[PDB]
C-alpha cells in the first residue's frame, strides 16, 4: 500500500476494534521514514496503547491468581509459565514501539511539540517494560524510561511557556512517575509545585475564553500535591 | 506440544480470566483433538471460547460491512473497504471450518448421551449459520442448507429424549427460530416455532427443577421478547 491507503486501513482497523491491524498500519507509515501529522501520530499512539494495553490487563491479571495461596505446585507452575507467556508478549510489543521510536520518530522528528510526543512516548513504554521486569533489568529499564521523560521535560520547559497544556502534565504525568515508578514523593511534590506556581504566576496572560485549558491540568497537579502532601 | 490434558484445562481457564480467548480456544481444541469425550465444564470452555474467539470476527464484519454501504465516491476508499471486509470474512470463515470439523470428527461422534449430541449438533447448527450470515453465490444455499440439517437434526433428538422447559432444549428452538428470521427472512416461521417451543414449556411447569429453573426460565423470556419483537414488526 502507499501511505494514505495504510491510514484508511488504520482507520478501518480502528473502526472494528482490530487494533494489532491497526497498529501494523501504522507501524508501515511510520517506516517510510517521514515525520508524522499530528493526527497520524495519534492514530499510532492509539493503536499500540490499546495493543499493549491489553497484555498490561491479561499480566495483571494472572500474577494476581499466582499471588494467590495454590499448594497443587503444578498448577502454580501453569500460572507462572503463562504469566511468563504474556510477558515475553508484551516486551515484544514494546520493543517494537521503542524500536520505531529510535530509528525513524524522534530522530527525523523537528519541532518541538513532536519530540517531546515522541521522547513521552518512549518514556511510557520503557515504563511499561518496568512493570514486568526483575533483578538489574528493572534498574535500566526506569532508568531509561527516567531519562526519556526528563529529556521531554527539559525540551517543554525550553520552548514552551509555563501555562501551555502540553507542558503542564508532561510535569504532571513526571510528577506522577517520581511518586509512583521512583517512590519518590518529596521530588514528586517538588516537581508539581514548580509547575504548579510558576503557571499560577501566568494566570495574567490568559485569554478569559481559553484559560480553561490550563488551568484543569493546573488543578490536577494541584489535587495531587494536596493529597501527597498530606502524606 | 508437550501440555497434557490437565495442562491444557487449566491454560484454558488461566486463558478466559485473562481476557485471551483465542489461547482459550487452542487449548480447548487440544483438549478435543485427545478423543476423550469432552466433561461437562470442557465443553463449556470450549464453547464460551470459541463463541468470544467467533463473536468478535462477527461483530468486525459486520461494522466494516455497513461502512462498505458509504458510497464513496472514490472507488479507492470503496475497494479498501471491501478488501479489508473480505479479510475479516476469512479470517471468521477459518475459525467457523476449525469448529465444525471438532464436531465432526470428535464432538459429535464422541458424545455418548442425548443432552450432549442435541447441544453439539445445535452448535453445528450455529455455526453454519455464522457461516451463512457472509456466504455467496452457491456456498450459501450449501451452508444455509447445512445449517437447517444440523438444527433439525438436533430438534429430533430433543423432542424425543428431553423435557420441553431443559435449557438445551430451549436454547436450540431459540436460535433455530432466529435461523428462520434472520438466514431464510422468514419471520412468520420464525415466530411460528418460537410460539410453539413456549407453549410446549408452559404446558409442562411441573418439569421445571430447582437446579435449572433460572436457566429455563431466562430461555423462555429471551424467546418472548423476540416473539414480541417479530409481532410488532
Amino acid at each position: 500500500m502507499d501511505k494514505s491507503e495504510l491510514v484508511q486501513k488504520a482507520k478501518l482497523a480502528e473502526q472494528a476494534e482490530r487494533y494489532d491491524d491497526m497498529a501494523a498500519a501504522m507501524k508501515a507509515v511510520t517506516e517510510q521514514g517521514h515525520e508524522l501529522s499530528n493526527e497520524e501520530r495519534n492514530l499510532l499512539s492509539v493503536a499500540y496503547k490499546n495493543v499493549v494495553g491489553a497484555r498490561r490487563s491479561s499480566w495483571r491479571v494472572i500474577s494476581s491468581i499466582e499471588q494467590k495461596t495454590e499448594r497443587n505446585e503444578k498448577k502454580q507452575q501453569m500460572g507462572k509459565e503463562y504469566r511468563e507467556k504474556i510477558e515475553a508478549e508484551l516486551q515484544d510489543i514494546c520493543n517494537d514501539v521503542l524500536e520505531l521510536l529510535d530509528k525513524y520518530l524522534i530522530l527525523n522528528a523537528t519541532q518541538a511539540e513532536s519530540k517531546v510526543f515522541y521522547l513521552k512516548m518512549k518514556g511510557d513504554y520503557f515504563r511499561y517494560l518496568s512493570e514486568v521486569a526483575s533483578g538489574e533489568n528493572k534498574q535500566t529499564t526506569v532508568s531509561n524510561s527516567q531519562q526519556a521523560y526528563q529529556e521531554a521535560f527539559e525540551i517543554s520547559k525550553k520552548e514552551m511557556q509555563p501555562t501551555h497544556p502540553i507542558r503542564l502534565g508532561l510535569a504532571l504525568n513526571f510528577s506522577v512517575f517520581y511518586y509512583e515508578i521512583l517512590n519518590s514523593p518529596e521530588k514528586a511534590c517538588s516537581l508539581a509545585k514548580t509547575a504548579f506556581d510558576e503557571a499560577i504566576a501566568e494566570l495574567d496572560t490568559l485569554n478569559e475564553e481559553s484559560y480553561k485549558d490550563s488551568t484543569l491540568i493546573m488543578q490536577l497537579l494541584r489535587d495531587n500535591l494536596t493529597l501527597w502532601t498530606s502524606e
